[PDB]
């Protein structure tokens, strides 16, 4: 038993909201970094209930592109859960406005994005909050999906369950959550990826709302893609988004198919660049 070992000094806030706040914690003997998630259950009543959930569902979780869950602590009211440290901070930083980030690049992530979601999916969660501001990048510019407290199960016992619940963020929402009672799961998680390729390669969001009332999401459905964000995204990418931003959900693309688009599957992505020499 080496002492000191299960110490850690919290050193930097990484983010704070609703729930507390995430700090960077590193080992005082190992000095390994990690990030502890501080929820203060008496901040509000259905916290308790709330941080359980996110605890049960990261117990589930083991992937290369989820942040991995370490394992969580209770001393009074206060919740410690701790999670993979992501060095490279929010995708939501590698988004030049007005700009994006190179095609490239952007392919890159969204390869990585689509691993995730299908790993999720996979084990019937969903996750109902996909943004750029959800989504960490490691040391080496790997993509982790992060922050589960939206998240639900939508497939037990090979059973599908329909969800009610209107959540997420309304630039990257869904349009069947604001029209429909009831909807599936997956094509809602689908659609805020296709909102974060939008981003992407534009470095704009495209509506406030995907609604009748948002000019801009008219404008979409009419195919006027000679306007912004549209005109900035080249041919072979925009195809791709025709097919995630479609307003039936049952018509729109599925991952499996996503996985067989001309664009997804072209070559344009150099690996990291290894030391050489020449002689
Ligand atoms: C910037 C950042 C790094 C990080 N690594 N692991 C995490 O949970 N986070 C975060 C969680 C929330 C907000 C920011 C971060």
């Amino acid at each position: 038993a080496v002492p000191f070992v299960e110490d850690w000094d919290l050193v930097q806030t990484l983010g704070e909201g609703a729930y507390g706040e995430v700090q960077l914690a590193v080992n005082r003997v190992t000095e390994e970094a990690v990030a502890v998630k501080i929820v203060d259950m008496k901040r509000a009543v259905d916290c308790p209930e709330n941080i359980k959930k996110e605890i049960c569902i990261n117990k589930m979780l083991n992937h290369e592109n989820v942040v991995k869950f370490y394992g969580h602590r209770r001393e009074g009211n206060i919740q410690y859960l701790f999670l993979e440290y992501c060095s490279g901070g929010e995708l939501f930083d590698r988004i030049e406005p007005d700009i994006g980030m190179p095609e490239p690049d952007a392919q890159r992530f969204f390869h990585q994005l689509m691993a995730g979601v299908v790993y999720l999916h996979g084990i019937g969660i969903t996750h109902r909050d996909i943004k750029p501001e959800n989504l960490l990048l490691d040391e080496r510019d790997n993509l982790k999906i992060s922050d589960f407290g939206l998240a639900t199960v939508f497939r037990y016992n090979n059973r599908e369950r329909l969800l009610n619940k209107m959540c997420g963020t309304l630039p990257y929402v869904a349009p069947e959550l604001l029209k429909r009672r009831e909807f599936h799961a997956e094509p809602v998680d689908v659609w805020s990826c296709g909102i974060v390729l939008t981003a992407m390669l534009a470095g704009e969001l495209p509506w406030d709302q995907p609604s009748d009332s948002c000019q801009e999401y008219s404008d979409w459905k009419e195919k006027k893609t000679y306007l912004n964000p549209w005109k900035k995204i080249d041919s072979a990418p925009l195809a791709l988004l025709h097919k995630i931003l479609v307003e039936n959900p049952s018509a729109r693309i599925t991952i499996p198919d996503i996985k067989k688009d001309r664009w997804y599957n072209k070559p344009l992505k150099k690996g990291a660049k290894r030391p050489r020499v020449t002689s």
